[PDB]
């Protein structure tokens, strides 16, 4: 007899990814700690400027992080105190009673969501349609009834919550900042809905932490910006609206990554002591026994300590992003509007977006990855640009001219052109209301001395 | 509304390290530390992206190439950790083949159990290392039904070893894929540390060195390690780093690379962490004295415990489980060892092992010299007297347990023979020393 043809199945599936052009080719990119934001390709001599990297504050190369790794390597080796220090800093950042570190936030999401579903079998999960793959996977592994609500539609969310008695356990799983379009959730309104319908909230701040709030604790902290800034590390007595509890205090579970802004690898959840011990006790034991090396944790800890007391990292990134956005607006470069740090440039065609990404790196030595289906809906294909404190106006100008040339060379649609067909995603749409940038001019003018002195080198 | 806090409350209500995960003591080795220091200075700390965005680089390409070279496989893929690797591969197998039938050894560790659950396919658990029942389970299906046999090379709690060749024979006959977890093997077995699969043809691999041998140890066409369809391992134990990987055909690697969300959607491991692992893999490949050292240190302890009647569960591997038989006494022996004797050994209890089998797990390394073993040996002997713990003769009077004091029990012979323990680094093929390992295309994607 003959066995199942395994290689045939694998071949047919990989061939489909070749047909639809979703088969992926990784670019060799070696980021230079000394030359940030430069990187070199397989040949060290060929250098490019990285505009798509997710290291938002450039802390991957920062002296206090590199020194933390070097000194921690000498003492601990490569592969305890370092875990408690890191977990204590993360709990401090979010002003939560505790935090739990995992190998990655992908794991953190999968583990927490899975555990909530296993322990409450009646649980009903309400999930934003744009939630990250890790959260989709965790919700699946939770093996409970779920409802996907249209992106950031709070109207639809409420009617889904209404269909249940309040006594039914519920979880609302969403993100603060969604990276592909740079949209932002309304966290206070979701907290209000949670209180009304008796639901826990699960918030993924991965693209927020370090970039938002006075100390970079994320959008939940930005929600009461003045209350947190005044109180510093301490919990404020009242919120920005005068109430008893802050939004960040009202969210039950906050997950983040160490791999993005914090210039490291890892993931965590911050929540109340009861929740942390619950996860710590009943989650699969092997995600705790196998974890990050101490040198990696020390680096992330240093980055968190540094970024909490330096707001200039956030005001620097925001200013550089605005610079790029304003320039593109004057040139008719179709940026998808959003009140965040992300600069998605709308293309609208998958083939053209690839060609634009290729021309940018080969002709102009600019690295920007193109975004197409499945990651985005067909026809919405875009170039995702992510400014950092390290992209100074001089580098931005080069990017701006290079993008403008690519648009001319490929005759790609401008803002003017998208309007002619009615507009897309707020680009060229008559009477479209754009949300104001989360960072207000008042907040962008703040400096590090405006932060409470208790955030600088506190004992933790 | 619903009471969450009530439910949570209801459920809730200098030393010498002998239990460590770093088997070759390479985590602090100079060549690993030097690779990290140098990679840090050049690359910084984190990768700054995923493999698709900004997170694909030279240290990744070198690591995956070195792993594929170690296992003599067309390709290898690195994951955040070992449990991510197992969960990714197993999940995708069950996702893409929904009819697949998984045959799992009863002692597979939680990571494999979780991965098989996430595969969401029919499964059969066969008694540990029972290949008669496995063959009976495989024969009850036509050959055409896709099957996966999932097992480990070394089971870490009792130190027993699977027969990999025989399972491959069963997989060829009944038309099944094999998924082998070498996490507790790689670096410790085979001439070059490629694991038990390499040890299965020890002399063919030692002769050929880096190269694929033309025949196996029996004269046949394919080595055991070549016949295994998927080999998973960790960078977190013998290689003194963090991470996980699978080694397989380039088509399988491209499949995981393309379809596995746990590979795609997470940040790439720091470049320095990868350089560190690569340095360890290269050093350990061409130093067999690390493996002979660990085996001799493990055997030294076992012999001394034997002459003292300390009840070690017999195994042909690097592990020294010490049978206690009671959970509270095992914890109490561990507490005494660390507080009184400054010896750290963690007690292993239920669920990990069956109640009444509770034990102390000891993992010697090349860094445990006989002088350190002597301190361990004397401390355990004292603790056994202080707590009145049963000795071998005592287990012998009760009929024996797990091969301790069992009448007419023949112990499995060590995987490392006397001939193999006599080898030195000069007995390895020179081509494993300072080899030039070319990067792999499948790591970046294949062009057609």
């Amino acid at each position: 007899e003959s066995g199942f043809d395994y290689e045939g199945l694998i071949d047919s599936e990989l061939q489909k990814k070749r047909l639809d052009k979703s088969y992926r080719y990784f670019n060799n990119i070696n980021r230079l700690a000394k030359e940030f934001p430069l990187a070199h390709r397989q040949r060290e001599a060929d250098k490019v400027t990285v505009w798509c990297s997710n290291d938002y504050l450039a802390l991957s190369k920062h002296p206090e992080v590199l020194d933390a790794m070097h000194k921690t390597i000498d003492k601990y080796g490569c592969g305890n105190i370092p875990t408690l220090n890191l977990e204590a800093e993360l709990a401090t950042l979010h002003k939560k009673e505790g935090a739990l570190v995992f190998s990655s936030c992908y794991v953190a999401n999968d583990a927490v969501l899975s555990l909530l579903g296993q322990k409450m079998k009646d649980l009903v999960i309400f999930s934003d349609e744009l939630n990250h793959a890790s959260m989709i996977v965790g919700i699946k592994h939770a093996n409970v009834k779920k409802h996907i609500f249209k992106h950031n539609d709070l109207n639809e969310l409420e009617q889904l919550l209404q269909s249940y008695p309040k006594s039914v356990p519920k979880l609302i799983a969403f993100e603060s900042v969604y990276s592909m379009a740079g949209s932002v959730a309304d966290i206070e309104k979701i907290c209000d809905l949670a209180d009304k319908y008796g639901a826990l909230t699960f918030l993924d701040e991965v693209h927020a932490v370090g970039l938002y709030g006075p100390h970079g604790a994320g959008v939940a902290e930005h929600c009461d910006f003045e209350s947190h800034r005044a109180s510093g590390i301490a919990t404020p007595k009242t919120n920005d609206k005068g109430g008893a509890k802050t939004v960040m205090d009202r969210v039950d579970m906050i997950t983040g990554t160490l791999g993005k802004s914090f210039g490291s690898v890892g993931g965590y959840v911050a929540a109340s002591r009861k929740l942390i011990d619950w996860f710590r006790s009943f989650a699969p034991g092997f995600i705790f026994t196998t974890t990050l090396p101490p040198s990696v944790m020390a680096g992330a800890t240093a980055a968190i300590r540094y970024q909490r007391c330096h707001i200039d990292l956030r005001t620097s990134q925001q200013k550089h992003t605005m610079y790029v956005k304003k320039a593109f607006h004057e040139l008719g470069i179709p940026v998808i509007p959003n009140p965040s740090h992300i600069v998605p440039v709308l293309i609208g065609n998958a083939d053209l977006a690839k060609q634009a990404s290729d021309i940018l790196i080969n002709k102009h030595q600019i690295y920007v990855q193109a975004i197409n289906f499945p990651t985005v809906a067909r026809g919405t294909e875009r170039l995702r640009i992510t400014p950092t404190p390290g992209h100074t106006n001089d580098l931005s100008d080069i990017l701006i001219n290079a993008v403008d040339d690519v648009f001319n060379e490929l005759q790609l649609p401008r803002v003017r052109d998208w309007e002619s067909q009615g507009g897309l995603l707020g680009v060229g749409e008559s009477g479209f209301v754009e949300e104001s940038n989360l960072w207000t001019s008042s907040q962008l003018s703040l400096t590090n001395d405006d932060l409470n002195p208790n955030v600088r080198d506190p004992i933790v």
